[PDB]
């Protein structure tokens, strides 16, 4: 059994920064450090940090007065940032710069009273944060997930309309939704293609190349990781069996019985030690040296805030 590794895979720049933000806070100020929402969507990263004294909560009301609070990499609404601000709290913001970029555009549209449409998945914290940058009661902020949602949307002024996207979507599904938006609203304005980040695009491109060669694909990532789910889906749609797994213990022997080529990749929040343990398990089940595919080079790093060096 040949083991192939996708490239790129694993940590993006935003996740690396967000994790360092919480590790350095804990180091500078000692435990506890409160974090609103899982800092990134990975069970192993979250447990590692909790076991070091980060405490993960869902609402600002759970955080005591005097505390240090970190916003997750997914970002937060204005109302959240305001509730934190009115409270007696030291705040560090781990929001990925690439999410912040979308926030600034939503905020600009709000100020203009011009309506905006986000493509994204209902209930995701990134969507709640980005929708929550819009407050102008005179325009509007609408969420669509699919062409069918576009076909039912009505807006107040279709001559003044722009769109934004969640950072971790399917590049291909999002393309379909934009084509629908432009047919329904010919004067809609947007970025040249979408707001899907470089890491999400590259890991999709990499898993496409991986699935071309492998009969089975394992995607290391947590159930609630939106970008990881898109990797598994992509492979499945190319007709490969694909499984989303947190660690090596999730691998079922049947999944790889009589398989000649298995591929492994990792979503943007999954640490490389988990992939190493997956490879070790595949090897026990008969695989050989893991071979990395050639891949698009990633070179972007986002530094922690100077106050957290
Ligand atoms: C940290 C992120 C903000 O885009 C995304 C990368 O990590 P993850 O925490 O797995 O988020 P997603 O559920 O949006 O994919
Ligand atoms: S997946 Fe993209 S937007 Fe989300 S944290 Fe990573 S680099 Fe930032």
């Amino acid at each position: 059994m040949q083991i192939l590794l996708a490239n790129p895979r694993g940590f993006c720049a935003g996740v690396d920064r967000a994790i360092s933000i919480v590790e350095n806070a804990l180091a500078i100020y000692g435990a506890p450090i409160y974090v609103r929402h899982e800092v990134v969507h990975n069970r192993y990263v979250v447990d590692s940090l909790r076991e070091r004294g980060a405490i993960f909560i869902e609402q600002i009301s759970e955080v005591p007065d005097g505390a240090i609070l970190i916003f997750s990499a997914h970002g937060v609404s204005q109302a959240v940032r305001n509730e934190a601000k009115s409270r007696d709290l030291t705040v560090f913001d781990a929001t990925c710069p690439l999410v912040t970029k979308v926030h600034m555009e939503v905020a600009r549209a709000s100020r203009r009273g011009e309506e905006s449409i986000l493509i994204g998945h209902a209930g995701h914290p990134e969507v709640e944060g980005t929708m929550g940058q819009y407050s102008n009661p005179e325009g509007g902020m609408y969420l669509v997930e699919s062409p069918d949602d576009v076909w039912k949307l009505t807006v107040k002024n279709e001559e003044k309309l722009s769109f934004m996207t969640q950072t971790t979507l399917s590049v291909d599904d999002t393309s379909d939704v934009i084509d629908a938006l432009r047919k329904r609203f010919p004067k809609i304005v947007g970025p040249r293609k979408d707001d899907i980040c470089y890491a999400t695009t590259n890991r999709q491109e990499a898993v496409r190349a991986l699935a071309e060669q492998a009969e089975v694909v394992l995607v290391v990532g947590s159930k609630n990781s939106s970008n990881s789910n898109r990797l598994a889906e992509l492979a499945q749609r190319m007709g490969k069996r694909a499984f989303l797994i947190d660690d090596a213990k999730d691998i079922q022997e049947e999944w790889v019985k009589e398989v000649k080529c298995v591929g492994v990749t990792a979503g943007a929040s999954a640490p490389d030690i988990l992939v190493q343990n997956v490879v070790a398990r595949l090897q026990q089940l008969g695989g050989g040296e893991a071979i990395p595919l050639e891949g698009r080079e990633e070179n972007i790093v986002f530094e922690v805030p100077k106050e957290l060096r």
